[PDB]
RNA sequence: UUUAUCAUUGAACUAGUUCAUUGAAGUCAUUGAUGCAAACUCCUUGGUCACACACACGGCGCGGAAGGCGUG
C-alpha cells in the first residue's frame, strides 16, 4: 500500500500508459482546514509534476482548485492517491505525516470532475450533477491498489478533447455559484 | 489541422504574466469550422424493343430523343 511500488507497478502493467491524452482536463476541488498543512503537501507534489500538467488555483472569501490537465495516465493514478489520502489522513491519522506513505486501514473515496464532452465499478458517473457543462465522478471506497487498477482501467476509455482554453475559470464562475446560492 | 472577445482600476510579477472589480458590444456551434479519403445504404431516370449466340477488316432491322444540312 505504498505509492511508488504501485506506481511502478502499474508503470508495468498498464499497456503503454507513458503517453498523455488530447485535450486532457480533470479539475478536483478540495477543502482544508489547515493551509500550512496542505501548502507544504501540495509544493512536494509540484516536485514531479513540473508545474504545467498540475497547477492549483486558490479560492479565498479554505478552497483550492486542482487542475490537472495535459496529463499522461499514470500521472493521475499518481496525483488523485495523494490528494485523496492527504484528505483522509487529518481525520484518520495526524501523527503520520508522510506524504507519499498511505497509511493501512484507509479507503480511498471522494469526487472529481470532467468536461461534459468525454467519449467513453468502482468509479461511477453520477446522474443529477450540479455544475452544469460539467460531469463529476464518484469514487466508491476502495483500497489504493484497487484504485490505480481501477482508475488506469477509467482513463484507458475515456477520449475526449476541443475544449476552450479559459474553461477553468468557467468552472469556477458556476461552482462559486452554486454554494453561494446554497 | 487551426480557433474562442475589447476597454478602465487595484494586488502580485518579470523589466510582458496571473487574480478581483467597473463599462461596451457578443449568430449559433468546438460532437463545431477547414482540409483528406473511403466504404455502405437509399432515391430518380432509360425501347430494360426485334432478330440473333452468328470468326471479322471495320454497317446499310423497326422505332423514339436530340441536333446539323437540303428541297418544296
Amino acid at each position: 500500500f505504498d505509492i511508488w511500488k504501485n506506481l511502478d507497478r502499474i508503470r508495468s502493467t498498464k499497456k503503454n500508459a507513458g503517453q498523455f491524452i488530447k485535450g486532457s482536463l480533470l479539475i478536483l476541488p478540495m477543502r482544508t482546514e489547515d493551509k500550512q498543512q496542505f501548502d507544504e503537501c501540495m509544493d512536494e507534489l509540484h516536485k514531479y509534476i513540473s508545474k504545467d500538467i498540475l497547477r492549483c488555483y486558490p479560492q479565498k472569501e479554505m478552497l483550492f482548485y486542482i487542475v490537472l490537465k495535459d496529463f499522461n495516465i499514470l500521472d493521475s493514478c499518481f496525483v488523485l492517491s495523494v490528494l485523496l489520502a492527504f484528505q483522509k489522513r487529518l481525520w484518520m491519522a495526524p501523527s503520520e505525516k508522510s506524504y507519499f506513505r498511505v497509511p493501512k486501514n484507509i479507503n480511498l473515496t471522494g469526487s472529481f470532475y470532467l468536461p461534459k464532452n468525454i467519449e467513453t465499478s468502482s468509479i461511477v458517473e453520477v446522474g443529477f450533477n450540479v455544475v452544469p457543462d460539467f460531469q463529476q465522478f464518484q469514487v466508491k471506497a476502495c483500497h489504493v491498489s484497487k484504485f490505480m487498477n481501477e482508475l488506469s482501467n477509467f482513463f484507458s476509455q475515456v477520449e475526449f478533447g476541443k475544449c476552450e482554453a479559459n474553461v477553468i475559470n468557467y468552472f469556477k464562475r458556476e461552482y462559486n455559484r452554486t454554494y453561494s446560492q446554497i
